C-alpha cells in the first residue's frame, strides 16, 4: 500500500513538534509473534530531507546484546529512486537506531541519519531526519519500510513488528518496501 507524506520541517530532539499532531498516525501490523510491545509512527517531508516520528510501547528495554539489530531498536528503508530493485542498489538505504539513539547502518551512508530519542514510561520515542540526495517534489514517490525490533531481558530480539513486509526480507530485497508519496508543498509574516 501508499501512504502519503505531507510537507513539514520538524525539529529533531525527540520532542513532539506541534506540526507533527497535525498529520496521522501509521500502524504497523505485522508481528512476528504475540507481545506486548505496539508501536505507531507518524511521517513528513521537505526541500531536503525525510522524516519520521516514532512512539514504541515496549515495557523492558535491552540493548545489551552486541548484535545491533538484537537489541529494542527500530529501522528504516529507503529507495529514493524508488528503483523497486530485488538487491539493494546504489541509492538504497537502511539505518537502525535504538532506544539509546545509537546508529547503525546496514545500507548506504550513515553520515545522512540524524537521530535523537527520548525514554517515556514502558517505552521510547524516535525522531529521525534522512538527508535526501534527489531534489523532493510534490508526487515524488520512493520505497519505504519501517521495523520495531523487540527485545528482552535475556538480551535477544524475539520480536519483530513490521508495517509493509511480513515475509523477513526487507533487509535483503527493496522490491519488499511499501509507498510513500509526498504532497502538500507550496507552489509560492504579516506581523
Ligand atoms: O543484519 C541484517 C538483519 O536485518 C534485519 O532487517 C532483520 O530483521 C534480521 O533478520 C537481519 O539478520
Ligand atoms: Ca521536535
Ligand atoms: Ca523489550
Ligand atoms: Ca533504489
Amino acid at each position: 500500500k501508499r501512504i502519503y507524506v505531507s510537507y513539514g520541517s520538524p525539529v529533531i530532539d525527540g520532542e513532539v513538534d506541534d506540526i507533527w499532531n497535525n498529520v496521522e498516525w501509521n500502524i504497523p501490523r505485522i508481528y512476528s509473534a504475540t507481545t506486548q510491545t505496539n508501536a505507531k509512527f507518524k511521517l513528513m517531508w521537505d526541500d531536503n530531507a525525510l522524516y519520521v516520528l516514532a512512539e514504541v510501547y515496549d515495557p523492558v528495554l535491552n540493548s545489551a546484546n552486541s548484535t545491533p539489530y538484537q537489541q529494542d531498536s527500530v529501522e528504516i528503508f529507503l529507495d529514493e529512486n524508488f528503483d523497486r530493485a530485488i538487491s539493494y542498489q546504489s541509492d538504497d538505504l537502511h539505518y537502525r537506531v535504538n532506544y539509546n539513539n545509537f546508529k547503525t547502518t546496514d545500507a548506504g551512508d550513515i553520515l545522512r541519519f540524524y537521530t535523537k530519542t527520548k525514554l517515556l514510561p514502558d517505552g521510547y520515542r524516535v525522531e529521525a531526519r534522512i538527508a535526501l540526495s534527489k531534489k523532493p517534489i510534490n508526487g515524488t514517490i520512493m520505497g519505504f519500510e519501517f521495523q520495531v525490533n523487540e527485545a528482552d531481558s535475556s538480551a535477544r530480539r524475539v520480536a519483530t513488528i513490521n508495517m509493509f513486509d511480513n515475509t523477513g526480507n526487507a533487509w535483503q530485497n527493496p522490491s519488499l518496501f511499501g509507498e510513500i508519496k509526498l504532497k502538500g508543498r507550496s507552489d509560492n509574516i504579516n506581523p
